[PDB]
């Protein structure tokens, strides 16, 4: 029997009117309950010169949480000089993989956050939870399309369209994968051909520009090239320029 009383857990001996104290194994979970107080521990928590990090239900929780002094990594048991579970360990300079969340530590120990550059690349760190980010992001009044933290060179679907997140240096001096502004005009890349409005967003569908027909992938924005597509069940055939013909 472990209840709850003003806002504040504690786990009873049942028979006796007792709270316990110490750490306790609950349907398998672990919780501290203060020695000095009985009470649950709940967030970061100092216990015996180690820090370890309980939800607010109280259970011991494994994985990248934050503390007063940044986001420490409590891990499982025997991850550095045979640690006990639950206890933040020493992680210096190297990424982690918590199963597809990527994160970075850095030489105290803690995860990184915001913008920084490891081994030559640029990577962000949500500042909320240290993971890498993914997919559409705006920083800064800047937008983004990231894969595992790196900001991706391409075009992309965003809340508002397909942009481009361009090569360095294409506008107002951009960095690598910033979204810019590109209008009016046709852009190649790696042997893709792509139509972008006044809105700075690319094209889809069929498109009829300077005279010459394209159908641009709904899914991709890149134009129908190279060959003979079948579009809405009808066959034409598309030069390499993307023009139909
Ligand atoms: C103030 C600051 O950030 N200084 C950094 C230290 O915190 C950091 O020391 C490591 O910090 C982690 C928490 O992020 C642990 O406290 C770690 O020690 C703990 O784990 C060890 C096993 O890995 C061992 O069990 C210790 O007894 C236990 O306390 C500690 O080494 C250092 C090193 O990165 O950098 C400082 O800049
Ligand atoms: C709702 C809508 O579609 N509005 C369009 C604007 O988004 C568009 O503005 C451009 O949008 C791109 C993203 O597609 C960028 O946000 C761009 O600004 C960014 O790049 C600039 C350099 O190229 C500069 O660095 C800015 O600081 C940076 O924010 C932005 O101009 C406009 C213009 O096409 O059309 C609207 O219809």
């Amino acid at each position: 029997g472990m209840r709850t009383i003003d806002g504040k857990k504690y786990y009873f001996n049942t028979n006796t009117a007792e709270a316990a104290t110490g750490w306790q194994t609950i349907d398998g979970k672990k919780y501290y309950f203060n020695t000095n107080t009985s009470i649950a521990s709940t967030g970061y928590t100092i216990i015996n010169d180690k820090h370890f990090y309980f939800n607010t239900d109280g259970i011991m929780q494994i994985g990248v949480f934050k503390g007063p002094d940044g986001f420490e990594y409590f891990a499982p048991a025997n991850t550095d000089a045979n640690n006990i579970e639950g206890q933040a360990i020493r992680y210096q300079n190297r990424f982690l993989y918590l199963h597809d969340n990527i994160y970075y530590f850095g030489n105290n120990s803690k995860a990184a956050t915001g913008w920084v550059t490891i081994d030559g690349r640029r990577y962000y760190f949500e500042p909320n939870t240290a993971i890498g980010a993914n997919g559409y992001k705006i920083i800064d009044n800047k937008n983004f399309y990231f894969r595992n933290g790196l900001p991706q060179i391409g075009v992309f679907k965003g809340p508002n369209g397909f942009e481009y997140f361009a090569p360095a240096n294409t506008d107002a001096n951009n960095i690598d994968g910033q979204a810019i502004r590109y209008q009016n005009r046709f852009l190649h890349l790696l042997g893709n051909i792509y139509y972008f409005g006044n809105n700075s967003k690319a094209v889809t569908g069929w498109q009829t520009i300077n005279g010459n027909m394209y159908y641009f992938m709904p899914d991709t924005a890149m134009a129908a090239a190279g060959g003979l597509f079948e579009i809405d069940g009808v066959i034409y055939f598309f030069g390499v320029d993307g023009v139909k013909a």
